[PDB]
């Protein structure tokens, strides 16, 4: 089974003053909170165990929003970063949440958008060793880890924001893990800038042979919130398509819903709620429309 | 074989002012004329011999855009349409230019947008008998026809604009039609606003069991362009996406090179007048990128 990890941590003061009210993944893109997104995407790769690290300050403030998830058919669990080291200190913070298990780690501040997106989260999911990643072409690659390949298309290396990127190819912040994730973790070092990094890990399946590298295609949107313009961007985004839609991208009640882990009276009872607004009247909708 | 049609007529005068200067289809959607996306989803689903119609003053103006299309392995035609008679009045105007061969019918102001795009578009023109629409939940179904499901999920009824929808699918302004098309648009007379419905054409293949209704889903972006508001919408949209990637979307250029249907040679030689610009910059690093 696969557990789930979500890094939702420090921005520093990179979005202040916005962020001097609440944590970044707390802001909301258009209608939702941040973080629904992410968790939204381990939901719909079938992921219902999750670990929320955060800096001490914010936790309680995922914990208010989102509690310990059995509302949603989740086991929601929270875990305190006290230090920004690095996102692959993740893994170390969450070594006893993992224990033997599979797990994947998504960024906070990331969203992704597309067809068959379940059945791409699907493939990774079920491969039970190794890892994998997903590479999106990108304008800015000199912003990410860059996967670069050989004229066969097989990845050949890795780097982290390397000043002068082999590739267009971004390694998006989504990432699954088989059981050596921990140990291979607990090897690293910090970088020069003082980091546990997670480029260092993926290389390392790279070496051992065991890293998959699955193309996210051009039809899928990648986009992230580390800026106030393109929290901007990615809030009109969400906000066109859904005012075209009267469809909800990453409701995770819905998602629950979909997923079989709640039933329609369950659903109801959330609903009651929020009966007076847009949201709350679109999870009673969903009660009685046939959505393909 | 499969010709194509793209009604790109009169939206008379609903978008004036912007409009008294060129026609709908020639206003752009952030940086390219709003005709480049249906004719790029032509091109996506194989489609080479396309004919244009629109009216009798904008047909020079598309012409001068877009030519006979051998610069893009395509062959282009026009034809003429006097009076805003309907949309299914482009198959009798069309009549000559369809003769015994498949067709497919997009409207000149639809955005298409998602991954395996080509593919869905792929199974519908592989069919090489009866009819194949897409049907896209929307939060208005009274702006377009919209087909009814029984619970199994068949298609049981269509209508063109209800007051009161059956559902909250709308079929799309992308058709494929077998060689009936002709003679049942031949046997329609005038709706009571006085125009020849696209909607009784399709009915008249689901009556005889040769309607096939594919859903679009909802990670697909289905858009249109019909009000000022929602061609800002547009481009915004496909903005975000082009700056995010470093890629284009609908670009006819690349498309037609991904097609085989012109090669590096040709390419470069469209990039050449183009140097000096981002668009002409995009389709020269095209020749040398592997672009997944
Ligand atoms: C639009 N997407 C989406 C989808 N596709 N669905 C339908 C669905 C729900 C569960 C498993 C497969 C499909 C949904 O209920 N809510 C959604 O937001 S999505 O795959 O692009 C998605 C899903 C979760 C987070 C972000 C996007
Ligand atoms: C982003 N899309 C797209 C794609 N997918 N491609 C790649 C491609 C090109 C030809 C056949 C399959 C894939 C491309 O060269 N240009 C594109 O705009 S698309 O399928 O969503 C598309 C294609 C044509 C018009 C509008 C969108
Ligand atoms: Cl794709
Ligand atoms: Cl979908």
């Amino acid at each position: 089974k696969r557990k789930g990890i979500i890094l939702a941590g420090g921005s520093g003061t990179r979005l202040h003053p916005a962020t001097l009210a609440i944590s970044k993944q707390l802001l909301p893109v258009y209608d939702k909170p941040m973080i629904y997104y992410p968790l939204s995407t381990l939901m719909l790769a079938g992921i219902r165990e999750i670990l929320i690290i955060s800096t001490p300050q914010d936790t309680p403030r995922f914990q208010q929003l989102l509690g310990d998830g059995s509302n949603w058919g989740l086991d929601l669990q929270y875990a305190v970063q006290p230090s920004p080291d690095g996102l692959a200190q993740a893994f170390l913070i969450g070594e006893s949440f993992i224990g033997n298990d599979l797990s994947a780690l998504v960024l906070g501040d990331n969203l992704y958008y597309g067809h068959d997106f379940h059945e791409l989260l699907g493939s990774a999911s079920q491969r039970q060793t190794g890892a994998s990643v997903f590479a999106y072409h990108v304008l800015d690659p000199e912003r990410y880890g860059v996967v670069e390949f050989d004229q066969g298309g097989k990845a050949i290396s890795l780097e982290e924001k390397p000043l002068e990127p082999k590739s267009n190819y971004a390694v998006t912040g989504l990432y699954f893990y088989d059981q050596q994730v921990v140990d291979i973790a607990r090897d690293l070092k910090p970088s020069p800038r003082g980091e546990l990094e997670i480029t260092d890990v993926n290389r390392a399946y790279l070496e051992r042979g065991q890293l998959s590298v699955e193309i996210m295609g051009r039809g899928y949107a990648w986009l992230d919130t580390g800026t106030h313009d393109s929290l901007l961007e990615a809030g009109q985004f969400i906000a066109t398509l859904e005012n075209r839609q009267g469809l909800k991208v990453a409701c995770p009640e819905e998602i629950a819903y979909r997923q079989k882990w709640i039933d329609a009276a369950q659903l109801e009872k959330l609903a009651a709620p929020l009966a007076k607004n847009g949201y709350g009247q679109y999870l009673k909708r969903l009660l009685t429309e046939t959505v393909y």
